[PDB]
């Protein structure tokens, strides 16, 4: 009772609670729809990752606003069994599977509303109540101004927003922010590129400030640490931006080395960390990383296509999900890329619930109190979604 | 009920419930009575200004081990009205206060000895589960070294741990540790001073690994942090304190601008600000403070004494109580000097509700939760005081 | 048009100088064709927030020359 | 004659004088004699390869106080000739070469109190009057803290003090501490340089008698895996001078001009480990023999792993020796590893007469004052040792 | 424990004699003193002959009389060689206006001053002397380089000149100490980056080792407040490269964080003055320890500062005897010899005054210091330690 992670669940009978208290079989078709009803938050989400294969590609081609320049139609072919292959891939095959729908069809303005409705319409299905999607506005700009695709974003979302409303009380069914990623066309000056996306954050921060719409909130940290001369770079371009009220999340991609997250930590003073599986190695670094209260987010169906892990019990290392659970550190659970990785949310938590035996029931609604406290909304916000998933969780 | 500080208030009747939501009367005996019996967390206590005055000072001077060299006995005069002065007093005056107790008579083991035990039998009256006690071994050492001094400080309090031993699984009633603060002869080089702090910090921290003793927790940066010159010192010596596994506590002192709170939150990496009554004139630093989760430590008998500030509805501005727990900040309620001041913590509680008018009862337990959750403990700790706190608490 | 800084120095002077630079860098890259308004330069007056609480922190100011603005210096009293 | 090293040698007449001037001849039994009887000074000794083969090997074996987890027996095989190799071999097999004695036998208090024990009877055996033995406390120490083992040693070697107690009540032999960085570069260094500098300024602190054992200086080296660590540590080490603590650095492998005006003008250094290419460049020697500072050298060690030519066989230069004392340069000669290397001071002082041809037994005494003026210890010490070595000397 | 070798020939009455305090008013011992070879640190070049005749014998010598500035002599204060009260600084300075950048900015008189402050260091017996200058001073129309060309000629000629026969040397060698400007007028940084370059251009310029060269530069106290911080970096590492020594004046105030500075940061070998170093003990035995020297002008501090006298009467005792027992190496110097108006001689036998109780050998112990912590090179060292070792007068 006094570990409960939310306060409802005291009213439940003793033998939903030994229920709760019980292993959860991935496979078993009540837990998929009990699943299924549960509310979620989601924090690791790609605009441009989101419709590459099916009916949806069409869906997003038929609405150009010029038909003749649309790159003729070639669908990449998957890998076998592509939601469970037998064999990791290196990450540049991975990006390239996503080629029919990025940069390359995002820069019709008509394409780009209907994607942002698209998705939208997706995760209201799903059940999400909050999501922070990331886009790069410089990407699918050349005619126009990295400014106008953001407004474009924004009134696009803006408009679905306030075209739902349900009524939890009024509010809309699903709430969207937006966190500006870095940019990949770095051939020139990357001093220029990462000067201008820190400008570009500020100014579209201070210039939505409804408490109630889509506003940037956060900055990401591509890092791209090819050598420390970004790091000092934007060691000061930070020292400028944290007295702007902005947040700061750190990409842990290749070689996850220690030194990396300590920097990232001690000195970019970041709030959340992208992936970075490799914790267990240190104790300190672990220690320290769960009492500051830092986040960690994972994404379970791209880390075993990308790294390899094993799966139901049966050289990759065991999935270090439960470990950090029980440490007490807070993690999360992702869809990254849900048009490359052709994986919903929903499917996402089953399949963790396979690479770990033994999870309970109980976890995930941990992971989702963890989520709720690592994001990046307002304590008005946090109250409002902490009221929702209390009231929200189907009884067996 | 889902925004309930704990989760065993869950099974309490709607009458007492409907109690507890009541303002608090700071005048009624009963209150007195709750008030007293609630198990507390203290986080501000200075070991040489607990018996400055009174039966105690006299049974600290008889304990000597050598009489001989007893300074001659004389109490200061305490000024009209001591524990509610009508008109505030520098700060100077009120350390001067307790010159009758401190470097004097602590250069005597058996005074040392005498006081820990003291110390450590009046917290346990008083019912704290956990409290962390400031010193500064460098003040008490003429003959000896400070080696000595710490190793004895922590051997009595120690000594006293084993002896209590209550019965709640075996744990002692209340646990203690130790926070090491800078020197205040700053007459010779301030260099070798805190190099000599800093290092002995640092190796009393790497001697001491059992997690179920007294051990040194965590530094402090007090006044003398050369803020005059160029900004203190960067973090050339605090980038070895964080990697050894340190905490920082910087302590707010006169003046109080906005930019040093600002450097100590992001320079120094602080996790808990000392004082730091000014706070409101800056909405961006309030914003940032109660986002990433820095906590408040409030003195009201302190405040009152020295400050100066209105009683019970009657130019300081009213008390940033209130304000604070509204806007979300962690503010928490200690006593600092228990013999200079003349309060406990009881006392101290009793006058942060009539400083603030309209204070209810929950916003108690709101205090306790948020001196819990920013304690210098581990996991294992946090989760067994958060369960006695929970299952301590008494009813109406 | 050139943007000039502000006069309120009651909050964050380094938060207004950076939303000031950050508003040129974003106005110089939004509008791009040459035979119309366009931000051209900042001017760094009041010398920055003068050498009592800002001095010149050379290292912030290392992306306003990359993106293609001109800087104009105000020297106003005392003249060292 | 004002060109005498000491004034005793003044009323040393016209026979000595004319046997002094002579090149020493290192196979007459009357020199080795008289090398034999001379007094000593030891700066370059390392604790943990004194007792690696034979006899003593087993003596501190048998003398443990845990035998149930002592590690089997087994002694790697020396090369050819070990003590005169006909082929240098690399840094990684000397060191494998003393794998019988180090982390795996010394992880026992019994073992550690009897190699310090044997090392001071043979320091005394030899004729030594003052030397400096490097440790690594961090190394030696699994389940205790390094405190622990750092107050076995010096309690040891002050034990072995008071107990022999030989010219006028001083202790037959004086030795002092310092402590040398460890080994492991598995964790982030910054927490071992950390723990080293701490543990140094600490211990110094802790003990300041001046007539007895005490850890007299640091050495600043061992880790230059990137030399912007060095630049950190120029950063930090105002602390380590402030507190009064001397430097030492070793340069070893490749010994590039531009880490020697590092050391000696960024690091403050007083004393450099071997150093070999010192006459390649002019106004580096100049600047050396200008300020004063020492220059180690280990005549075995530098034969058995860089490779010179003896006997003058003429491929290396020959031996800098001799020309770094024609110029001015103090330089001093030491053992290095007494077991490894299996050469005691006088096989080392009679090697180096070996290898540089025309040396004469004049050198030796400067050689011997060079050494005296450049220890570590204090002006009274420096004046009792000056009399004693002057005393000292006997006559053919 | 005898800071010479020669000594232990001498016999045991004479040791017992050297064993005793010395008596600085017995007319034996001040004939003692003024044969005995000496070695001179610490002197000016533009403070030498400020008054009486020779003041008259650099004027005559002028090139262009027409331009010559008007004689007038300040008037010393009441009993000028032993003051009873000390004055400021300032008009220490004011006291020597007669001589220095007006009457030197001729050439005539510049090459006259030389000669003539050469015939003095040879008539007291010093056998090396370092003088400081400043050309940038006397430069008006003539560029600094031939200022110092100017006065390095001059000095070069006096030295063959003179050429007696102790093993073919002459008697008195002569380097020079390059020290900063005086006009702070204009920017700093300029005329700090002359200075240096200067310094380090006259340096490669002249490298034989039997004449006059530039050995080291001062880095006075040119750095005010913010100055003090930022000079005190790598412009000066430059130069440690360069091949140069550097010596810092510490004047006013003197305060422990300066000195710290300068000896761990400035890596500088030589002190001025600083006479408050006991006050700290951790710096005194740093000090003491790294063998970095210490420079003391009694005439000088005692007209400055003032100080007890004759053991009667608030400043306290001189610090040299007390520098002395903790094994700093403390040297005795003449700083200004026409504003003082006293010689080295003068100098000891007042700093026997000082402190009383100090013994004859302490005389040859600053000897001694003095000889270990000059700029020279080895062969130059051990050339001087031979010649003062031979030339010791028994009493």
């Amino acid at each position: 009772l006094p570990e409960l992670p939310f306060a409802d669940l005291a009213t439940w009978s003793e033998g939903e609670l030994a229920w709760l208290r019980e292993p959860l079989d991935p496979r078993a078709p009540a837990d998929q729809r009990w699943v299924a009803g549960l509310p979620k938050i989601e924090l690791h989400c790609h605009l441009g990752g989101f419709a590459t294969h099916g009916e949806l590609l069409r869906r997003v081609r038929n609405a150009a606003e010029n038909p003749g320049k649309l790159p003729p139609l070639e669908e990449p072919r998957l890998p076998e069994g592509w939601p469970l292959p037998a064999q990791p891939i290196p990450l540049a095959e991975y990006m390239k599977l996503g080629n029919a729908n990025g940069t390359a069809l995002l820069r019709d303005p008509g394409c780009l509303r209907e994607q942002c409705r698209l998705l939208y319409r997706h995760l209201v299905d799903q059940g999400v109540c909050y999501a922070e999607v990331r886009c790069s506005p410089a990407n699918y700009a050349e005619v126009r101004s990295p400014w106008d695709v953001l407004a474009d974003i924004r009134a696009a979302f803006q408009e679905c927003m306030e075209g739902a409303r349900t009524a939890p009380g009024g509010l809309p069914a699903c709430h969207v922010n937006l966190i500006l990623i870095a940019t990949r066309r770095a051939s020139g000056d990357y001093r220029a590129a990462i000067a201008r996306h820190l400008a570009l954050a500020v100014t579209a921060a201070e210039h939505w400030r409804d408490e109630n719409a889509c506003r940037v909130v956060g900055v990401d940290l591509a890092g791209y640490e090819d050598e420390k001369t970004r790091a000092h770079y934007f060691r000061e371009e930070f020292t400028a931006v944290h007295r702007c009220g902005l947040a700061v999340t750190v990409h842990a991609g290749e070689n996850d080395d220690a030194e990396g997250i300590w920097r990232a930590v001690f000195d970019l003073n970041a709030r959340r960390l992208g992936h970075a599986l490799s914790l267990g190695q240190s104790r300190e670094l672990l220690r320290s990383v769960a009492d500051r209260g830092i986040g960690v987010e994972l994404c379970p169906y791209a880390n075993l296509q990308i790294k390899g892990f094993r799966l139901d019990g049966s050289a990759p290392g065991p999935y270090p999900l439960l470990d950090y659970l029980r440490e007490g550190v807070r993690v999360t659970v992702n869809t990254d890329n849900i048009g490359i990785s052709a994986a919903s949310l929903t499917d996402n938590l089953l399949l963790a619930a396979r690479l770990c035996p033994g999870l309970t029931r109980l976890d995930l609604l941990h992971l989702q109190r963890h989520a709720l406290e690592t994001a990046f909304c307002t304590a008005t916000q946090r109250l409002t979604l902490l009221r929702r998933i209390s009231s929200g969780i189907p009884r067996p």
